[PDB]
């Protein structure tokens, strides 16, 4: 499982892999780990699948629930804490073997210069949260692969087609070298899934974008 | 790791795929499994590399060394013995996390019958052996997939080319259900290596073959 | 124990072995395990005989009570819902010995296409469940055989009667390759059970086909 | 695995089944488990393969060498003592997960009276002996039914024919009730081992006679 | 211990032995492990005799209260919930060292056809029921020796008269098989005691029928 | 297993069961425990029976050898000595449950007083040894019974018919007051051994004559 | 600790750090942890600094014995077998906390093509060897970071001062990234130790073009 | 971690590093650990970084609710009591693994000598506090060679300018000496925080000043 979260001027691009294993054995092919909770926040949960789901449905509901009650919807801070919260309070199943850890990523329509809105906040197993600075971010086990590759890559940003472009190159690294992340399949024809974030609110990248961007990698790197 | 070997009118055919792996994390792209013993046998270990390719490098000696001292060579029947008495040594450092486990393949000269000569031989951790009567046999972690592939693909198998196909077909269908299986690589070019055993000896499968039948077996599956 | 579900064009189609074991010894030969929950599903638990009596009785209860009280009955999200959360709720005795492992089928009626609306679930040990997408589903201790049974043989269902003889010949095969599951008895004359679901909703099938397609399948075998 | 053996007037009869697991999953289906030590005695083991195989090679040989160097064989008394003393030796093997039990069957030629002059000798995991006085016995995990299935069935013994009848209904009752030994095959045609033992020496049964009497049982049962 | 029941046409019988040990010391001679728990269902119960008695009076009081309560007696299924239930809430105790398995026999006079009105339901430790099709079952030490008996002498049974000696005989097989059984005692005179239940209700069997089936048969065995 | 010794004016005379079990179930019913030693000798071992028959076995080799090799026998200090000997080195083995403890009767015919000749010495788990002196003694799991018995019986004791009595009295009280000991059975027709040793040497009793005290004494219970 | 080697056309090159700490206490700053064995040979081992001095001082001394034993040196297999047993022979001493594990670098004079002549070899705690095929390997904690900037950084390598500049940006990396690794130290005057191999032999770099190097990445980073 | 706390004549300053670390890899470079709780104290906390926001959000509410609630200010004692009984709280988290060590300083307005009046407090684990009085503390994994250079260097120290170079002279100490401590990074521009309390109240330092001493102390150092 690798989550990857990254910035461009304009916004924030989120993607993730579909391969879920049990040990070594493949047990699913298709799996969506990303999720857009509300019109300018998405989350993307890695470790125990049942738990990510609970959780990403829970932080949901209380997000809605807040605002239909009070007519306005909370400020980021107010959003991380909550999460934080959620994450703390599962810390003794997340001991002995049901572990979730969240990564955040969304547009702040409160900041003075747009251009600057994009923000990008990860977590630990104690509920301990972090907003990065550097312009990138990612979770799961092939997480330190693809941090060293967009290290590399991050160089070639400009806007949405950029990041995407990058943030496909670097799953395709962790997949090459992590055997628990799934790579493009051009037999069955499943590609990762991405949210772009900006102005105009969170929206889901089309598949056919992902496979000609993966069809280009892969010609590249053959 | 996976291993398969078996059984068509002339002889036999080893086949074996490529990946290395240490937990989840990929090692080794291009491993070669697959060993030629003698000009009438071949043997092929899964479990820890460093005991398999000790364990291949003393047979080849062992084996070279009753031919040279006595200047005749060894019957099947010696030779399962001392692979079986190899095997049983190893028991105390199979347990606690030093495990191998072969399988044999061979060509009998001294058969009545020349069509039914092919003879495959399959070990237990204890040392205990067994000779296959079905035609076809699977060592490794991914074994049960290629041994229900084979089931059903076994009905197929007229001569060399028939069983080499159904081979790479169990090994196909062995990578695609097992993560800790390498399958074929077209990016780099890297496809599992074959050895055919007949009437004439011992002979390695070249790659083009290898690789022209993993081709038409992956544009049949898309 | 093996307990298989697959779809055709207009329905699914459900079917399970007879065989109870205590360790080694058989004790019992005619136990019958699967259950029609309503009109359009139906389920099927593996594991500890009295949990899945029991599971099988409350989910029958919880879904009628929920009909009576509301006067209209849940959709299938509700449904696989209160069945993960009953599966949730046992993971405490699901250690130490007390394990229940549940598979559904289903028939939507609120479907825009009628042709596809048959609909396959799967549980874990932990409530994570998940909706099947090739076509056929087993579970069990003899699953693995069943599924690489039907990777082969899921190319030649085309209406119900197909697929009834696909599911009788994974059942076979697992029997097969599996001493805790049940084959065909032909001197006492007890053989798996099936439920088709369709527009029409959910029936069981009279054992004069099923032992007629048994009959078939072994005569072809032999 | 179950071995039985009993006594006619005339001499004594040993069946044996040919199934191999590993758990629950099926290893064997043609394995053979009573061996011809010399000629008039045989031998059966159950428990581990490679353990019995060893113990079965090594008792030829030491007979083998006895009767070699002192230019006569051995007697019944000297034959139990070794084999006891065999079993014996392997009490720290037999613990900890490597245990062989054997079962004797010979023809007396120093006894006074020709028609008592069948043996069926007993050992235990200790190397205790005992010489059998009911006129049958039986070994392995189904021994209790094999057993209760001969106290009912033993007093239509008359001849050979009625001796092997009986081994074969008792074997059939063994494999009914327990399900780590292998009833008889119809689809593939693999039936029970047996061999008796007479005045002239000990004989291996034809497998048609035992085809044909398993038959027979099937059809009386259906 | 060892308790047995069987079927005939137009009812059931229900038998037990006498012998109570504490270890390997006997400590009673003359017990009853039978009870007649309302006018048309007989139980038995083996393993710690306080918790037998108690579970029995437990039983018999829960069944008159209903009936007294509601002015109807139970049906033979809300009986079968509700022996299962106090099963199930033993689990607790029945682990540590304070075990009771039941057997249950009956008449239902709400079948349309009164010869096939007789039911035995066999129960385990986590409080799982099963209903016999077979006509016959055993609990306790014992069982299986008497199940062993009965298979082969179930072929006998006509009326009241055959089930009974046939039931006679499978407690002296399982006596003379097993330790822990009572076996008929001739110096003291103490026989097994049974009960018959048929369209007429549940009657205990005097003691001078079982004593001469019992002398019948010990004169036939020798 | 309970065996018995007692002295009467004139010799010795020592008695023994014949039940062999396996925890609670039967394995032999015509076991010999009581063995001839010497001339003037006799013992009995209770516990493991291997671990008796080796020691029986060694223990008159070794007199023999120093008969043989002396050409005067041992005294009977000497003989108690060895055999103290021989129990004292299998104090580990009889730790962790290789356990044996003899009992020895003899005549000694050194003594000045040929009434008072019978000697009874009895054995520890540790090699320690004592010399009887109120007449009679019992070794096995029911020796408490049975030398209460004998307190209360000995004072009948005047010659060998009247000591045999008394020990067959004895056996059969032990067989009633403990279940790992075999009573008479009169259905097969086995009964109790017995040694008498007086000064023409040790002689084996007639089985005939024990069969008619155990008749005379099962009439007088009745 | 990270210890580079990477192959350039003409030869290899190996680099490696100078940090030594005791937990998360700074011990050394100018450790060397690079050793030329021989003349066309290079060594890097890391762990514990003890047993890392000692293989390689043993390892040189026995490579200087042979070559004055036998009047001429060892080929590349023979000195990887030789290094391979070292590290096997110290198995037990890597469990509990005595770890040693190395990396070698070599020129082949015997090759047919002086281009492709630099061969790099990995091994593994149990003993197991590779040789490396994609032109760069690292060991130590921080291998992978440096592994991630090699795969990135290897397009640009052509000659020796190229591979030079890449194993000091791999390294800076690789100390970026790492705590336990150090990097270059302007204050004092500490750079990396770098190793060329060439046709001509193993020269040691001069520090003075290290620094040069550093500098330039330095001020490119800034 | 480490952080610094001295006393100049006029008040007290404040300083830490930047550093945050997972054992022996790098997490982040620029976190904060010093905040100003009141117009009049400063705290900084060392160990788990959650523990560590949490005490300080929930010192700061709790200060400002009694201020709002009283109308008036607490005074030094009950500020360190309240600090003292938090901590003593968390002694069973403490335990296990979630440690926070706070460290206070301030300026008391109700001193009769106003050149007197600045006050450092450190705590321990259990919750016992000591006010120092020797004008410097230091809390952390490098807090000993911090302390260690500020003995030397307290001398220099006359107003606010020498105690805040001291201050970064043995943060720098700290971090040369500790591997757990950030040093001044000039290719990034992140240097330690600080913070001043006098007379006027607490004033964060601004970079610049920072970056000006670090620059010359390195000049220095060089
Ligand atoms: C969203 C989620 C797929 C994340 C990934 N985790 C897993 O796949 C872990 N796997 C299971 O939880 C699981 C899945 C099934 Cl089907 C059965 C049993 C188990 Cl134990 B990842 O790689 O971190
Ligand atoms: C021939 C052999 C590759 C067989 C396969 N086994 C392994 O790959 C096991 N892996 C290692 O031994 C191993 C390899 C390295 Cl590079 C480092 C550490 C370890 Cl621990 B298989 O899949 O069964
Ligand atoms: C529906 C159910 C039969 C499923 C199957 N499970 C079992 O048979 C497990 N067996 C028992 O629970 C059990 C049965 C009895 Cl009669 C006595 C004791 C025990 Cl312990 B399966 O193969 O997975
Ligand atoms: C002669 C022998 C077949 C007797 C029987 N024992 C076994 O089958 C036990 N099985 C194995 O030893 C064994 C067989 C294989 Cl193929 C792989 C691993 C194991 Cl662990 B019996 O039922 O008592
Ligand atoms: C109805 C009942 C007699 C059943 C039988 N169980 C027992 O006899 C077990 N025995 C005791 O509980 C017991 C009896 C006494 Cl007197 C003292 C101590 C103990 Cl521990 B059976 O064989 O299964
Ligand atoms: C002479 C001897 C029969 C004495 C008696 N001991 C035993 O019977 C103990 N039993 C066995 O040793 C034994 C017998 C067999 Cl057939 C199988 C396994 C075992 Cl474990 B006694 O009652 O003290
Ligand atoms: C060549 C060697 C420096 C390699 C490196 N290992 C170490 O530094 C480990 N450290 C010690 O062994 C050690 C050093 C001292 Cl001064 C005192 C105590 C200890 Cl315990 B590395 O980072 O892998
Ligand atoms: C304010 C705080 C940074 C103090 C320092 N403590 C730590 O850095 C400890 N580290 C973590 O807690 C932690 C941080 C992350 Cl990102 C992930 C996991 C863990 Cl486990 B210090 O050096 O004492």
């Amino acid at each position: 499982t690798t989550i990857v979260a990254l910035k461009y001027p304009g916004g924030v691009v989120m993607a993730g892999d579909r391969r879920s294993t049990q040990g070594n054995m493949i047990s699913g092919r298709d799996v969506r780990k990303v999720y857009i909770t509300d019109d300018y926040t998405a989350t993307g949960i890695a470790g125990t699948a049942a738990v990510a789901v609970e959780f990403a449905r829970l932080y949901a509901v209380e997000l809605e629930h807040y605002e239909k009650l009070e007519g306005v919807p909370l400020t980021f801070a107010g959003k991380i804490n909550r999460l934080a919260i959620m994450v703390r309070g599962n810390l003794a199943a997340a001991m002995q073997g049901l572990l979730a850890l969240p990564l955040l990523a969304g547009y702040d329509i409160h900041a003075s210069d747009p251009q600057s809105a994009g923000r990008i906040v990860s977590f630990d197993a104690a509920g301990g949260w972090n907003i990065e600075e550097e312009g990138y971010q990612a979770v799961g086990s092939g997480s330190l692969f693809a941090k060293s590759s967009m290290k590399k890559l991050y160089s070639q940003v400009t806007d949405g087609d950029s990041g995407l472009r990058v943030a496909v190159e670097a799953l395709y690294d962790a997949a090459d070298d992590d055997s628990a992340t799934g790579g493009p399949d051009l037999v069955r024809g499943i590609f990762p899934t991405a949210v772009i974030i900006d102005a105009d609110g969170a929206v889901d990248v089309p598949e056919s974008r992902i496979a000609e961007l993966a069809r280009a990698i892969i010609e590249s790197r053959s």
